[PDB]
């Protein structure tokens, strides 16, 4: 039977590593971190992700705030209050909770974050960074699959990778980490990794993900991995979290439990690790060290 | 018996495009195109491939200048020479070839090139740009792949495909343009994608190329892709190209020859695509369309 690894354990663990540098950062006479996080609309999700966030902060010593915003704010509004923010010399690591509306140039609203305070990791010059194995920001939610497998101790090297999801802001960034050179400035998990998403008909997913040590979803699809696509004693890391009304992943957890080597559930698995190195990019940002 | 894809012949179709599209663009008024290319040392190879873009250049009606500076110039001097050309108003296409004495940083070389004029597409910016599937100068290799996959006509949504290496400007790239989305700014191929490397064991290579519709090798090392590990009827695309006294590619090609459906040869395939994807790459700097 799988171990199923706590996402929550983990994070939890990690938000102590952040407190104690951070507490020793301000004994040291620096100002004590801010972070400020920006909500616009009320998909419910999101703002309960926020609100995790500024919980998180709170835990660890870290000042925030939320700014809320109607969605019927217009790019240029946004982006006025991103210059502001910019321009604060109290605030430290700014992001942009998403998806923003329709009317809102998500690719331009990233790109207005200083990169210094860009503490998601998606302003594009972070973004190309990690796309060449250099020392970057790296989004919150694949830094956390990659502590879960690093820190569980799951070999990657020389292994079989199945990601299941190409978004830029998970499946893409997840899919850089594993497949790179360990030896680069920014280490990756030199695996064999393989890509599909919507179009990866499910004969072809299954025939890849047989062969995996790692199988990764990020798809937001209930039920897309079960036990026969698993080859036993593989590791499992469920990243969906979709609204079913109860809450799954993308993975069958109870079948998949009977046949992985390791597993994560939903809720408490990636979730709760996104919001931890969210914080540790805060602490890093505050300490301007890129 | 397997299709043998000419990369002269679609490389001439693209060339013949481009010098259409530059005088089009000059019988409007407009200044001349003109590429500059920046060569270091004495690497034959280079020398070679230098020329070969060149004399492309001309024969499509782009204006070029090759600047040969000697192996001992310094990494000030090379930056004092780039920023030149970057204020020179002449000048719409700036490229370094690659590779650089190994006491040049080549990231700060080529970050050094203003993205507007990087028809190389090495840039930080374009290569962020290029990973958000944003409109983008797109590295001339990986887009000669990329044109020999999409003109013979061979499908790429929803096949699985496998490329061999992952170095950042040639494997990378090739599989951030096969596996991403066709309705996306810089539409991809919709397929899935498999990266391996040099930590990939070679029976793990077999078990994924063996389901691949189209394989892709670009590792540099001779015979690396033999017919056992092609199935019947698939496309293998040559990248690699190896000093064996004979030039070849990564693959067995006699032996591949009878197994595939398509296959492209060393010399005379994935290189003259690449010149020719240059030259489309220095009239878009040209029109400043980016
Ligand atoms: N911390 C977390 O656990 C965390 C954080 C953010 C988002 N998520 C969740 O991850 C899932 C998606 O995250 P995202 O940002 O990538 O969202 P997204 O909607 O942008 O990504 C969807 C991805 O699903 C892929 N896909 C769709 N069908 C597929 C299939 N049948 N097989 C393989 N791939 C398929 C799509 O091609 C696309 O790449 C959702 O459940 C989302 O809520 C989790
Ligand atoms: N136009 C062209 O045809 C063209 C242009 C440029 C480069 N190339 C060729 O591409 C090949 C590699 O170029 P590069 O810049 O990537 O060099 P590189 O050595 O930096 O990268 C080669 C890749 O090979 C991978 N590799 C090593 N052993 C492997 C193995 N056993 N199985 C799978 N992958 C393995 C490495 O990890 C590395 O990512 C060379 O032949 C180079 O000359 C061709
Ligand atoms: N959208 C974004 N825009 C900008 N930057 C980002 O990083 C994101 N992404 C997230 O914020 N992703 C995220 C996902 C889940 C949680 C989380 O706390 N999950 C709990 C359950 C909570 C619940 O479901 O109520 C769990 O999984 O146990 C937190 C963050
Ligand atoms: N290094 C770089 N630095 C900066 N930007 C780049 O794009 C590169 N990369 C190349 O320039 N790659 C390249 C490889 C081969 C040829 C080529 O012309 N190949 C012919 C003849 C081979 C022969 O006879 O020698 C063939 O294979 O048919 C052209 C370009």
């Amino acid at each position: 039977e799988a171990v199923v690894i706590s996402g929550r354990k983990l994070a939890q663990q990690i938000k102590q590593e952040v407190r104690q540098e951070v507490e020793e950062w301000v004994a040291s006479g620096n100002k004590r971190p801010h972070l400020s996080v920006i909500l616009v609309g009320e998909n419910p999700a999101s703002h309960s992700y926020v609100l995790n966030k500024t919980r998180a902060a709170a835990v660890v010593g870290i000042n925030s705030e939320t700014i809320m915003k109607p969605a019927s704010i217009s790019e240029e509004e946004l982006l006025n209050l991103i210059n502001k923010l910019n321009n604060d010399d109290n605030v430290d690591g700014l992001l942009v909770q998403l998806p923003l509306p329709e009317h809102i140039d998500e690719r331009r609203i990233c790109n207005a974050v200083s990169p210094d305070k860009d503490v998601d990791g998606f302003h594009v010059i972070n973004v190309g960074r990690m796309c060449l194995d250099q020392y970057s920001m790296l989004p919150a939610t694949p830094w956390g699959v990659w502590e879960i497998i690093k820190r569980t101790g799951i070999p990657t090297l020389g292994k079989n990778v199945v990601v299941a999801g190409r978004s830029k802001n998970v499946g893409m960034p997840i899919a850089m980490l594993l497949h790179t050179d360990g030896a680069h400035e920014r280490p990756g998990g030199d695996a064999t990794v393989t890509i599909s998403h919507r179009y990866t008909p499910k004969e072809q997913l299954k025939k890849h993900t047989i062969l995996a040590d790692i199988v990764i979803s990020a798809a937001g699809i209930p039920n897309l991995i079960t036990a026969d696509m698993i080859k036993e004693g593989a590791a499992v890391i469920d990243v969906g979290i979709n609204r079913v009304p109860k809450l799954v992943g993308d993975v069958d957890f109870e079948g998949v439990r009977q046949k992985a080597g390791y597993i994560t559930p939903v809720p408490g698995g990636v979730g709760p690790m996104t919001v931890a190195m969210l914080m540790k990019n805060t602490i890093i940002a505050a300490k301007k060290v890129l």
